[PDB]
């Protein structure tokens, strides 16, 4: 209940929320059906429109007008935004030449440059270029300020997940807004676009920027605007708040436009009808900047122009129906569209089986436009699993397509309405969105590389002098956007120092069940192999320092001619293995006599070694090697590759992937990149939280042993960004690509896996591309500790994702 017979007189767009049943005069009142009776009359005035004209100049103040052209309007803070242009001979902001803002130029009583976030729904990255002729205000922001060619959204590429990521720095799995629609089984409650449950605070995890600000003494404007408040009134309200007294005035503000998303759904991303919404958004930007200029704030305020996601061409005819695959289609609930989420219609049905649903949806039609996954098997770059609101079964839908339960869902919701949609995999080009920063704290005329929207919360906090709440950004990775206010991070401290074992065991102390045909015998070459086991080639194979171990554990550094490793006594395998392959390196085969060779490592105790008998007796599990025997520098060096300390457990199906990567792709990348340094290793993430498992979280071991089975294998492949220099003699910036491959007992994910590895393996590896940072979270390791580069630059490198999309 609301007692709507109080009044909004002098309270219009009040910042503090008053509690029921007292009637409200803030934005949200409309969305809650709780505004006072006179809210429209007093707070939503429209009389005479939004622009001054010559005949209104110097008018007598009429309080009914939407905005004012009277002499007193500047001091009242309520002129139409074009007032000084029409009445005082001033230029529009867009007509002024760009001049570098070297320092904030703020009115007295301004303690810090304010931040205004201008968010645009569905603003696809390529609009900046393709629409530039109709968006002069936006183009001036972009060209004069700091811009990226695009910004990567989070998955799913929907509105609420991305806007709340912008506000928190968190992945959807952590903040809780995992889609525009959700069921929470602990609450037994549903979240929808329509209606009232979406306002309950239990949906919204983390700490959004407005709360971070408020807790630290910085006042915030509203972030959520009711759909019926027109854009001109949103801008006027921001400008009015900016004229408040110092003690009352917010420092952070947000504007939101429902466009161009609204029209893009109807007409497609480049429909001819899209030109007008882009014109209109630009006009609104022009109003803001003109308004700021009137207040003498245009060289004081930092402005962020940012989108939530892009838009793709999607029509009703490109719909896959689960009714064409499953017999049991009425025993499931599907969350449909540009992603699929499946759960049981009834939790009383004990004949519901996820395995049989997945199998009925796997590779059933030759041009099938979706792929089913258990959520823990989704590419780790998506970070889309660790939330009870994300259903166990997930469908990744091909760009340009939808998935639905039955045809009737599409025509009874029989002809097609829509031509655009979004929600797809966040690496897809059409889903990419925009970032522009303009103001005293941003750089002048500066282009920066594409980056992820999870990074922006930290920067917004830096722009406002706030300490960010714990989040998924990597604070410092965006310092290159900023003139000043940089955050100066330090490297994390190493927690565990390594042991450096020498030769401590005789061959006969081992009873591992391993064989090797290696009884094959010189003081020239005897001292030389000794130097290699003490680390004489380490400078070649460990280019960026050894990774630091950031948790408590017991591990050994092991040196060899061709590779170096950090060997875990707890997990009985390397945490990491590092090696460099020059452009000139040669690929050889595993000699016939060494096919089943595994050799005891006399530096490492039997008790902390793997054994071959375990693999013999585990009928499902085989083994691979981290440093590949195929890339040995010489016949004699190859024996090192067969050490028991270089062995890792591998399903035969996965060994097909791994063998092709090692035998073919590494050498290909070395030829293309002019050498590469490779770091490879295992990952254990049995609870799919994106974070390194402790020993007691491991769910699977090689049968009859304490050898833990990795969930994933990673590689980090580094070279010189200037590819005219070899990877091992690089003077400047680095270039990286990485992956986190799921360690699966089948290749069901790859529908073409019966074919030669040259037709499917690289495609798999591209799907599972990763950031170095993702591998850091999953391993508790810290890479690139010893380079010549600035730490901020290295942080940027660690956040890079190699996407494999063209332009
Ligand atoms: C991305 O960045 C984020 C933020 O940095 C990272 O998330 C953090 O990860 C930490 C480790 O997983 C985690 O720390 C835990 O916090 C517990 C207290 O949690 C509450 O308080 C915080 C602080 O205000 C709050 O933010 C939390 O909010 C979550 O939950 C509510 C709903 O309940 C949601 O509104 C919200 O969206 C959020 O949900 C997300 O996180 C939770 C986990 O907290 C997930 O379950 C959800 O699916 C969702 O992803 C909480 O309200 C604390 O109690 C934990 O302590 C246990 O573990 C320690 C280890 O040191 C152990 O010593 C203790 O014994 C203790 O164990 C006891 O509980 C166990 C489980 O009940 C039990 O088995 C034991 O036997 C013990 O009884 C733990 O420290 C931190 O909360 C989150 N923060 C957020 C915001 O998500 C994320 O990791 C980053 N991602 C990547 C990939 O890097
Ligand atoms: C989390 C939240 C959605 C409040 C949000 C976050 C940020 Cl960071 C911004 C910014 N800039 C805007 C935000 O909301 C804008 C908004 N208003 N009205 C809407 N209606 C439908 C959909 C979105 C909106
Ligand atoms: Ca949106
Ligand atoms: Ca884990
Ligand atoms: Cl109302
Ligand atoms: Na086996
Ligand atoms: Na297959
Ligand atoms: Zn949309």
């Amino acid at each position: 209940w609301t007692a709507t017979s109080g009044s909004c007189k002098g309270r219009c767009f009040e910042l503090q929320e008053v509690g029921p049943p007292d009637c409200r005069c803030d934005n949200l009142c409309k969305s809650y059906s709780s505004c006072c009776h006179d809210f429209d009359e007093l707070c939503l005035k429209t009389a005479r429109g939004w622009e001054c004209t010559k005949d209104r100049c110097g008018e007598v103040r009429n309080e009914e007008n939407a905005c004012h052209c009277s002499e007193d309007c500047l001091s009242r803070g309520d002129c139409c935004t074009n007032y000084q242009v029409v009445c005082k001979g001033e230029s529009h902001w867009v007509d002024d030449d760009c001049e570098e803002i070297k320092v904030p130029e703020c009115p007295a009583g301004f303690v810090r440059p304010p931040l205004i976030i201008f968010s645009v729904d569905g603003f696809r990255a390529s609009y900046m270029k393709k629409g530039s002729k109709v968006m002069p205000n936006i183009e001036k922001l972009r060209s004069c300020g700091t811009h990226a060619p695009y910004m990567r959204p989070v998955y799913p590429t929907k509105t609420f997940p991305n806007l709340y990521t912008l506000a928190t720095g968190l992945y959807p799995e952590s903040h809780g807004i995992v889609g525009n629609s959700m069921y929470d089984p602990v609450f037994d409650a549903s979240f929808h676009l329509r209606g009232r449950e979406k306002f309950n605070h239990r949906w919204w995890g983390g700490q959004p920027l407005w709360i971070t600000a408020t807790k630290q003494g910085v006042r915030a404007g509203t972030f959520f605007w009711s759909v019926s408040i027109p854009h001109e009134r949103r801008i006027l309200t921001i400008l009015q708040w900016l004229s408040l007294p110092d003690n009352e005035r917010p420092s952070v503000y947000a504007f939101y436009s429902e466009q161009p998303d609204f029209s893009g759904h109807k007409y497609g991303p480049f429909g001819p009808e899209m030109t007008n919404p882009l014109r209109e958004i630009d006009k609104t930007v022009g109003q803001l900047m003109d308004g700021l200029k009137q207040l003498r704030l245009h060289r004081c305020v930092n402005v962020i122009f940012v989108g939530d996601h892009g838009m793709e061409d999607v029509t009703c005819d490109r719909t896959e129906f689960l009714s064409n695959y499953l017999t049991n289609v009425d025993d499931i609930t599907l969350v449909p569209g540009t992603l699929g989420r499946i759960r049981a219609k009834s939790i009383n049905n004990s004949k519901y089986d996820p395995k049989t649903i997945i199998a009925a949806l796997t590779c059933k039609k030759p041009d099938q436009h979706f792929k089913p996954y258990m959520k823990q098997h989704l590419p780790k770059r998506l970070h889309y699993a660790n939330n009870r609101r994300i259903e166990d079964i997930h469908l990744l839908v091909d760009r340009r397509w939808h998935v639905a339960r039955k045809p009737l869902d599409v025509y009874k919701k029989g002809k097609c309405f829509f031509q655009g949609d979004h929600g797809f995999d966040n690496k897809v080009n059409s889903m990419q969105t925009v970032f522009v920063g303009y103001g005293p704290t941003f750089k002048y005329r500066t282009k920066v590389p594409p980056f992820e929207n999870i990074e922006l919360y930290n920067v917004m906090c830096d722009l406002l002098g706030l300490k960010p709440a714990p989040n998924n950004g990597t604070h410092g990775s965006l310092n290159h956007l900023l003139r000043t206010n940089t955050f100066r991070p330090t490297m994390p401290d190493e927690v565990s120092r390594p042991n450096y074992p020498g030769i401590m065991y005789l061959q006969s102390e081992f009873d591992l069940g391993c064989t090797c045909d290696d009884k094959v015998e010189n003081k020239l070459e005897e001292l030389n192999k000794r130097l290699h086991t003490k680390g004489s080639t380490k400078e070649r194979h460990l280019l960026y320092g050894r990774p630091a171990v950031l948790y408590r554990t017991s591990y050994d550094i092991l040196y060899h001619t061709d590779f170096e490793s950090g060997y875990s006594e707890i997990f009985l395998m390397p945490l990491w293995t590092s090696y460099t392959i020059s452009k000139q390196a040669e690929v050889s085969s595993i000699p016939e006599h060494l096919t089943n060779c595994v050799r005891p490592d006399v530096r490492v105790s039997p008790g902390f070694s793997q054994n071959c008998l375990a693999y013999k007796n585990d009928k499902q599990m085989s083994y691979g090697f981290l440093f590949p025997p195929y890339l040995s520098s010489s016949p004699e060096a190859k024996y090192d590759a067969f050490l028991v300390t270089n062995m890792v457990p591998m399903y035969p199906a996965f060994k097909r992937v791994w063998a092709y990567f090692q035998r073919v792709l590494v050498k290909k990348y070395a030829s293309e990149r002019n050498g590469v340094n490779v770091i490879s290793g295992p990952i254990f993430d049995y609870n799919y939280d994106g974070l390194r498992d402790t020993e007691d979280e491991i769910k699977q071991y090689v049968e009859g042993s304490s050898i833990p089975v990795p969930t994933h294998y990673y590689s980090i492949i580094t070279s010189c960004l200037d590819f005219t220099q070899p990877a091992d003699k690089c003077d400047g910036p680095l270039s990286v690509s990485s992956f986190i491959l799921p360690h699966r007992p089948d290749n069901d994910e790859s529908c073409n896996s019966s074919e030669d590895e040259s037709k499917w393996v690289e495609e798999l590896m591209k799907m599972h591309t990763a950031r170095v940072r993702d591998i850091e979270h999953l391993t508790g390791l810290d890479f690139y500790r010893k380079t010549s580069r600035s730490y901020s630059e290295i942080l940027t490198l660690k956040t890079y994702l190699h996407t494999y999309e063209s332009e």
